[PDB]
């Protein structure tokens, strides 16, 4: 009953807005969802609790001495719909593998037993830039069943994409670590919808949502909450809620192919971002051409 | 003689190209200089070499079996004014410490004595998006003395600088690792040299540079090449001589002072990137106001 989700993708793109959103959807039509916070910024929750900057499990550990003198209802906390929110917390500037927060974070709420409490799903916000062992750690340590990228039609976003998948790929023989789909975040930019529907089945998934650029989404967030929240009645919650709709009626767990580098901007030129660059020019002053 | 240096900064805001171009004017100047690649992209040599993507230490290590069957010739390149280039490798997708790519690729060199050949520069491009153990390893294996923050007016990228000098702050008491200063990539916002400059005085440093955003550099890096290569007489490359200039004239080598999130708003306040958020408004639907 209780899966184990994850949200991978890069930075810049609104990842956490667009998870925190879809996870208001699946709260409304009843569930008990829980998020748990792994990227460094504590922004995974904020729009659930009307949070500043919630409490996270590494400053705090660092205030009480050691990571069992914290008691659960200090790190988790519940805002809209019920929705069980933890900031896992930053790799400490200098030292720290930005994994180990994460280990420490999910082994502390093993042992208090928040993931044997009645609970549909867990959503764990990562960071999806670099796929380095430590953001891989929700992978290895099979605490994510259910990855979910989320992804725009622009270059860095793709291969931040790929590479999820390459991970995904690595713990396909260790456990039931798959990827659910491409959720495409848009950026007004022309083919983009169809461009991700590419990569997509390219990938051997789908693109199990295209989520507008709705100017709705800044107007509930400069208020630090959902759309779902503000206003329910608008085109864009609608859009969280048919995405949070085909999540629970997915059944597309796959294990991906991952595409090389000529592919990928194959499938950016053909669509229009990259450009057909020229070979003559190359290498030549404005002197010369 | 040989100084031993790196540019620190985030991802998408061209780090690389001022890099690489402010590596070029230095060795227009003179000057015999080796970039070495912290990048998981190949991005950091790509104009100097006028490359698609520079073989890397760690592909190559892939295909040859280990890191001592490579030899030197092979992962070091020379481009543009005989300027030493080799690209470090990222972390396999899943697996691997990004830092671990940077140690092997740091001790291949000084076992075929790169470091010892005449040379009077080092340049480590290194990401400083989150600042873990694994982007912190020329600072703390003491291989970078002098780091340069390449920012701009713009949150994250400030975040971002700060973080680099809390771990500069961590190895302040183990060697000669300091802060030389910042270098601005313009986004034509408005007051972003002065921002800037507050930044890098609040922190104890100076703004050593403000690199305009002159379409020239794009000019220049769609034919794979600099723009001191491309139009030498040019508006922006002297901006990069300038820079470049300042870089050997500086004596300003410092521990910095990190500043807090609060401290960090006020200054994004008081120059208009960020708003004064309104507080009655949070936490309230449209219905309410
Ligand atoms: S695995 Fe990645 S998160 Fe951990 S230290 Fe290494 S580079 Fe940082």
């Amino acid at each position: 009953a209780m899966r184990q989700c994850a949200i991978y993708g890069k930075g810049g793109i609104g990842k956490s807005t667009t998870t925190q959103n879809l996870v208001a959807a699946l709260a409304e039509m009843g569930k008990k969802v829980m998020i748990v916070g792994c990227d460094p910024k504590a922004d995974s929750t904020r729009l659930i609790l009307h949070s500043k900057a919630q409490n996270t499990i590494m400053e705090m550990a660092a205030e009480a001495g050691t990571v069992e003198d914290l008691e659960l209802e200090d790190v988790l906390k519940a805002g809209y719909g019920g929705v069980k929110c933890v900031e896992s917390g930053g790799p400490e500037p200098g030292v720290g593998c930005a994994g180990r927060g994460v280990i420490t974070a999910i082994n502390f709420l093993e042992e208090e037993g928040a993931y044997e409490d009645d609970l549909d799903f867990v959503f764990y916000d990562v960071l999806g830039e670099v796929v380095c062992g430590g953001f891989a750690m929700p992978i290895r340590e099979n605490k994510a069943q259910e990855i979910y990228i989320v992804c725009s039609g622009e270059m860095m976003a793709m291969y931040a994409a790929n590479n999820i998948s390459k991970g995904i790929v690595k713990y396909a023989n260790s456990g039931s670590v798959r990827l659910g789909g491409l959720i495409c975040n848009s950026r007004n930019t022309d083919r983009e919808d169809e461009l991700i529907i590419a990569l997509a089945n390219k990938l051997g998934t789908q693109m199990i949502h295209f989520v507008p650029r709705d100017n709705v989404v800044q107007r509930a967030e400069i208020r630090r909450m959902t759309v779902i929240e503000y206003d329910p009645k608008a085109k864009q919650a609608d859009e969280y809620r048919a995405l949070a709709r085909k999540v629970v009626d997915n059944k597309l767990l796959v294990i991906p192919n991952p595409i090389t580098m000529d592919e990928l901007e194959e499938l950016l030129m053909e669509f229009g971002i990259m450009e057909v660059e020229d070979e003559s020019i190359v290498g030549k002053t404005a002197e010369e051409v």
